[PDB]
């Protein structure tokens, strides 16, 4: 099975998931000079006040903080989106070094990590149906650079010792995802895909211009996770990012000029 190693990493995924070579694959490089400012883009509406986190899970590729998505508690609307998308989970991708780790790049620049807040279009009833649809998901992507700590991330960092290995989960209630958001909600947007298998072309990507800063110690704790299950040989969970894919005939739009 697929992963991020030398024999099963991103360049291998197309053998099991042929859509890996598709027409709207993610991530991509965001060339900020070819991005098109679109005055008709609405501001993003992020309504996380009622969010209910439930638990945190090491799935062998990243860790997911999962939310109750059985009601409109934490929703994303506006921006390029029609209708309401519900937060189901967030996770991150990160590097072995501070100089790499993000999936999207900005003018070929790589950030230390990238946060994905995953939301599904409520008109499809649940996440499983939504991923089968071209407008099924909206993923809000936020870059992390290494600098000052992000206090709102610390509760995530502190529980990672409880989920070191693949398949481990821990109760993780009352986490407020608003503490992971940068000041500005200026964004780029383009149609794309999940960045891990099954690589389905179901995502409206919304990538924030402004990164959040996290401390070196915070991202180091990410790197102490393991891809392997307990009692298997230890392989650090680092470099769990897919590289940029061809833009093909897509234009990236910007909400700001
Ligand atoms: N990166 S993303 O484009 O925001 C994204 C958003 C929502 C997703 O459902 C996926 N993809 C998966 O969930 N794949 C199954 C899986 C992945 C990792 N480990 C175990 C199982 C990727
Ligand atoms: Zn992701």
């Amino acid at each position: 099975h697929w992963g991020y190693g030398k024999h099963n990493g991103p360049e291998h995924w197309h053998k099991d998931f042929p859509i890996a070579k598709g027409e709207r694959q993610s991530p991509v490089d965001i060339d900020t000079h070819t991005a098109k400012y679109d005055p008709s883009l609405k501001p993003l509406s992020v309504s996380y006040d009622q969010a209910t986190s439930l638990r945190i899970l090491n799935n062998g590729h990243a860790f997911n903080v999962e939310f109750d998505d059985s009601q409109d508690k934490a929703v994303l609307k506006g921006g390029p989106l029609d209708g309401t998308y519900r937060l189901i989970q967030f996770h991150f991708h990160w590097g072995s070094l501070d100089g790499q780790g993000s999936e999207h790049t900005v003018d070929k620049k790589k950030y230390a990590a990238e946060l994905h807040l995953v939301h599904w279009n409520t008109k499809y009833g649940d996440f499983g149906k939504a991923v089968q649809q071209p407008d099924g998901l909206a993923v809000l992507g936020i870059f992390l650079k290494v600098g000052s700590a992000k206090p709102g991330l610390q509760k995530v960092v502190d529980v990672l010792d409880s989920i070191k290995t693949k398949g481990k989960s821990a109760d993780f209630t009352n986490f407020d995802p608003r503490g992971l958001l940068p000041e500005s909600l200026d964004y780029w947007t383009y149609p794309g895909s999940l960045t891990t298998p099954p690589l389905l072309e179901c995502v409206t990507w919304i990538v924030l211009k402004e990164p959040i800063s996290v401390s070196s110690e915070q991202v180091l704790k990410f790197r102490k996770l393991n891809f392997n299950g307990e009692g298997e040989p230890e392989e650090l969970m680092v470099d769990n990012w897919r590289p940029a894919q061809p833009l093909k005939n897509r234009q990236i739009k910007a909400s700001f000029k």
